[PDB]
């Protein structure tokens, strides 16, 4: 009721008063107000839909005057001079408006007068009257904020020559016509400041609360920094299913996120996304930049410092109906039911925000974010922004000549190209060895979908083709693949139809067994690819579709490949430090931090030697398909040998053309004629290479006609005459040529006689050929491996009567029936020391596992003093009777059995076995038939008589010990196997089905 009459603001509370009963009509109007306030941005008046309004604001720390008399606005901007006025300080408003002359003044000094368009002279507004704030923006015209006051404001008056209304004075004492949404004190408080934070690391983030807006609704907020990569804002909202050519989960959503520079809002409604970059300029230069996105449906305006971009999403979506948190300077990881799609190239390229944020508003309404963070407990942040003194490269924090690189408060480290990584490059990568017959495959925990990718490797390798990364998919022809292709290397990009395949090359002479370092960076349709530290290349992709399905990452071998009929060749060599879309895959793979790993390659750098080959005599060769010619050509092998003279390669064509490889005087030559005659080329070596050991070879013909061959360490070089290079013609002969061939090859090849000894790594122009298998002729005799013959089973090859087999790698030792373990049964197997007082082993069968048989079979080995013991017992189930039982009667071994019939016992009477010394006994039953042996007495065997039940139906237990049977055993018992199971060690390996109980002990040697 007082004197003068004040209100405080903090951007949740706002007044509200009805025109309709009582409609402005102004052909000349007044307003005045004190305003206090510390924010930039925000409301204090409005009135009018229609083209009739007036909006007063503080915009940018000025003061914003819009006035539309209904065919065209006015538009003032009045700036402070010598201060600021958001110096929480009062300042007078006073709007005069006459006809269509406009004149506003603040603080009486400053002024500017203009005027209303076309010729309307009458303000009509017949809806609601707002101070201080409102439900919203988007829906009220020529209004550049969207925030509510935060402040005081005073003695608000609009009169006109009819009617006054003294609106901050109706507040406080009320009036029929008056509303006010919030709780308002009627004198002047201070609003708190809301202080700024500072995400200093990608992967800090913040939950906001639930954006509630349907329709309409808004976002303001200021950010700085000179980070060029971060996913500032998202939310996303509930899986509605089927994107109708791959098959992902669809969802509404909105994203503002930076990438390389410029910043984007996304947004998806139901029908497509829009990508809008919000500012042509990019925005990382560390200045503070303010931003307000309102919408109205499916349209909305997105501003960056005063500076609007209208945007529209396609199709007829009005509402985009998010559910659940709304994320802030990045996501959390493993947070189970969260999706990210494609189009938010941030989200999946883990790209999070560094840098200072302040003053948040969503709806109108101010949030306090530093208090959330304290909450939330989050780490990563700090409440402050600070420009900081020093660049942080110049302490050098990188190690091992890691690129350093300058971002928002700390160094940000590149150490791909270094054999390192960590945030510093202190951690030594882990390298893998592939011989050509190797893989190793990330199956990803689920169906991935990207439209952008970073994707880098180090490689090294003596070979000029093979894969160095692949994506496959189980259901298309999809692939990003890099392959070295005839010593460079080629990135394929491939996305399957419903004109074909994108390609991009970089790089040269790779193959030098060197490391390389390959950096691929995809957005859409740019590709871009660099090797080592030269030139990058770009290209551009036609074809509109860029989204790339892909269910595994491989490496070594290209398992995934049902739709293709054809492969680029298995790799030799060595991978490090691959990295993808920032994951480690191959140190993650090793220090087990991931369950979806699959490989048969090796751990570690070692000298390869690719499916060594043995050529026992020299006559002896293999007939290989035609050298495919053509335009380049990439032989690469090796071999070991004593003998200092004979042929390795041989294959001609029409007329004189030809190639061989020899071995001449122990020095190895290349021989050749491509139509200009037989030429010589001698491979750089000092000593005879007959020395026994392995040696590397490679020769090459490029396109630009310049010969190559080296051996071990050392190139020779040399140029030829440019003749069409042409086709070959004959089989490819390796190790030698037939007998009668030698007596007419070229003058100038040396050989009489063929190779004899070890090949391995045979590359031909791409080609693996394994040479025994896929021989077209043979002849001679050709062996795998180079270690001579493999080992043969001879009489006294295993032990303990262990059956000798033979496998193509040598002999091995079944020791299933003989007590023992190891290679060669000669080793102990698993023992348990039975004690005085009685104990008892039992393996319980899951219910349904029980398993019936045919046919059993069983071994046990022991030692004991006892006259009266049972040892081993498999019962069936209740009620069912079948059962098979081992023991000691009068001191002598002895089985008994039933399958549902009467029962059925085999003893050894001659051997005595209670004598405290090693004994092995074995079993065996095919229906009523038996045999029982122990040690190397003769076999026992029984055939019971008559019709007879042959199945053992649902075996239940297996009890060791004798204790339940009333018949404990006192000793030892070592080594049991029944129908497969190795009992007694899954007793020692604590299966989850073997309970043990009882004075028994495992003996540990
Ligand atoms: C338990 O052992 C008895 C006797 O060892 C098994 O019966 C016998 O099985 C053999 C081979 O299956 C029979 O040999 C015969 O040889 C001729 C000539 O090639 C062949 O044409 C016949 O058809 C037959 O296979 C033999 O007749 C048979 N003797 C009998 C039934 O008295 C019995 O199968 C074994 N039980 C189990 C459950 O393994
Ligand atoms: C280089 O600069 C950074 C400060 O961000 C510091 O962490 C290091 O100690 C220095 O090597």
């Amino acid at each position: 009721a007082a004197e003068e009459y004040i209100a405080t603001f903090k951007g949740s509370e706002y007044f509200c008063y009805d025109l309709s009963q009582n409609p402005i009509q102004s052909s000349s109007d007044e307003i005045t107000l004190s305003f206090k306030t510390l924010q930039r941005n925000g409301l204090m008046l409005h009135t009018g839909k229609s083209a009739d309004y007036v909006n007063l604001a503080l915009k940018n720390g000025a003061v914003s005057l819009v006035i539309n008399l209904g065919s065209g606005a006015f538009e003032a901007l009045v700036e402070p001079v010598n201060g600021k006025f958001n110096d929480n300080a009062w300042h007078d408003v006073k709007v005069t408006r006459n006809l269509r002359q406009v004149t506003i003044s603040v603080d009486g000094i400053l002024t500017t007068t203009g005027y209303t368009q076309e010729d309307y002279t009458m303000l009509g507004s017949d809806d609601f009257f707002y101070v201080g704030g409102s439900p919203s923006t988007a829906d009220l015209p020529g209004s550049p904020v969207s925030n509510n006051f935060m402040g005081c404001l005073k003695e608000v008056v609009y009169k006109n020559n009819d009617v006054r209304l003294e609106l901050s004075r109706l507040a406080k004492q009320g009036d029929p016509k008056m509303k006010i949404h919030g709780v308002v004190a009627f004198k002047c408080e201070n609003v708190a400041t809301l202080d700024p934070i500072t995400f200093e690391t990608p992967e800090s983030f913040i939950s906001l609360p639930k954006w509630n807006a349907k329709k309409t609704g808004s976002i303001s907020f200021d950010f700085r920094t000179t980070e060029p990569n971060g996913l500032i804002l998202f939310s996303h909202g509930k899986p509605r299913h089927q994107a109708k050519h791959p098959q992902m989960i669809k969802v509404d959503f909105f994203a503002i996120e930076m990438l390389d520079g410029h910043l984007y809002l996304l947004l998806d409604m139901g029908s497509g996304t829009i990508k809008i970059k919000a500012l042509q300029k990019k925005v990382n230069d560390g200045e503070w930049y303010h931003v307000d996105f309102q919408r109205d449906g499916r349209s909305g305006t997105i501003s960056v410092n005063t500076l609007r971009t209208p945007y529209t999403a396609p199709g007829e979506s009005e509402i985009l109906d998010l559910d659940d948190e709304l994320y802030l300077g990045g996501l959390p990881e493993n947070k189970a039911g969260l999706v990210f799609p494609t189009e938010v190239w941030t989200a999946l390229l883990n790209y999070g925000y560094v840098g200072c944020i302040r003053d948040l508003f969503i709806d109108g309404q101010s949030k306090d974010i530093r208090q959330m963070a304290e909450v939330q407990s989050t780490a990563g942040v700090k409440p402050s922004c600070s420009r900081e003194t020093a660049k942080p490269c110049l302490s050098n924090p990188c190690k091992n000549n890691g690129m350093c690189r300058d971002g928002w408060n700390r160094y940000v480290c590149d150490c791909s190209g270094t054999g390192y990584l960590g945030r510093s490059c202190e951690r030594e990568a882990t390298v893998l060895s592939y011989d050509g017959s190797m893989f190793m495959k990330i199956q990803l925990p689920v169906v991935m979908h990207t439209e952008a990718e970073d994707v880098s490797l180090r490689f090294r390798s003596q070979r000029a083709y093979g894969i160095l990364m692949a994506t496959t998919s189980r259901d298309s022809a999809d692939t990003l693949r890099l392959e070295l292709d005839a010593g460079r290397v080629k990135l394929t990009v491939n996305l399957d139809c419903i004109k074909g395949p994108e390609t991009l090359f970089a790089g040269y002479n790779l193959n030098d067994n060197e490391w390389h370092t390959v950096r691929v960076v995809r957005r859409g349709k740019s590709l871009k690819l660099t090797v080592d530290d030269q030139q990058a290349m770009t290209g551009q992709m036609a074809g509109d579709h860029t989204r790339l399905e892909f269910h595994n990452i491989e490496t070594g071998i290209i398992t995934e490949r049902r739709y293709l009929s054809s492969v680029p060749s298995n790799f030799i060599g060595h991978l490090q430090s691959l990295t993808f879309n920032g994951m480690a895959y191959i140190d993650l793979c090793k220090n087990g931090d991931i369950d979806y790993c699959e490989l048969n390659a090796r751990f570690g750098f070692r000298n390869i030697i690719a499916d060594p080959v043995t050529f026992k005599t020299k006559s002896s060769y293999v007939a290989l398909a035609t050298l495919q010619a053509y335009t380049s050509m990439h032989l690469f092998f090796q071999f070991k040998t004593t003998s200092l003279d004979g042929l390795i390669l041989y294959n001609s064509g029409d007329g004189n053309d030809f190639i061989v490889v020899e071995l001449v005087k122990g020095y190895l030559h290349y021989v050749f004629d491509l139509g200009n005659g037989a030429n010589l080329i001698k491979g750089s070596s000092n000593k005879p290479l007959n020395d026994n050991q392995w040696h590397n070879v490679m020769i090459s013909r490029d396109t630009s006609n310049l010969h190559t061959v080296k051996i071990d360490t050392k190139i020779t070089t040399q140029i030829t005459a440019g003749a069409r290079n042409l086709d070959l013609k004959s089989d490819l002969y390796i190790g030698g040529v037939a007998k009668e061939t030698y007596k007419s090859l070229p003058k100038l090849v040396h050989a009489k006689e063929g190779f004899q000894g070890c090949l391995a790594s045979v590359d031909l122009n791409g080609r693996l050929p394994d040479l025994i298998s896929d021989a077209l002729f043979c002849n001679g005799q050709i062996e795998r491996g180079c270690e001579g013959p493999s080992t043969t089973c001879q009489e006294d090859s295993c032990s303990n009567q262990g059956v000798c087999l033979q496998q193509w790698d040598g002999f091995s030792c079944d020791c299933s029936m003989t007590s023992f373990s190891g290679p060669l049964c000669n080793d102990p197997g698993t023992t348990y020391i039975f004690s005085k007082g009685g104990g008892q082993i039992t393996y319980k069968w899951p219910p349904n596992d029980r398993p019936s048989t045919r046919a059993d079979r069983l071994a046990i080995g022991f030692s004991t003093v006892q006259k009266e013991a049972v040892l081993v017992r498999v019962d069936s189930s209740s009620g069912l009777g079948d059962y098979l039982e081992l023991h000691i009667h009068q001191g002598k071994i002895g089985v008994k059995f039933n399958v549902g019939t009467d029962d059925i016992a085999i003893e050894e009477s001659n051997a005595i076995i209670n004598d405290g010394k090693y004994h092995v006994v074995r079993f065996t039953r095919s229906g009523g038939n038996a045999t029982l042996q122990v040690d190397s007495w003769p076999v026992i065997e029984r055939y019971p008589a008559g019709r007879q039940l042959t199945i053992f139906n649902s075996q239940a237990t297996i009890i060791i010990g004798g204790k339940e049977q009333g018949q404990p055993f006192q000793g030892q018992l070592s080594g049991l196997y029944y129908n497969g199971l190795k009992v007694l060690n899954m007793a020692a390996e604590n299966d989850a089905n073997i309970a043990i109980v009882g004075n028994v002990r495992l003996l540990e040697v």
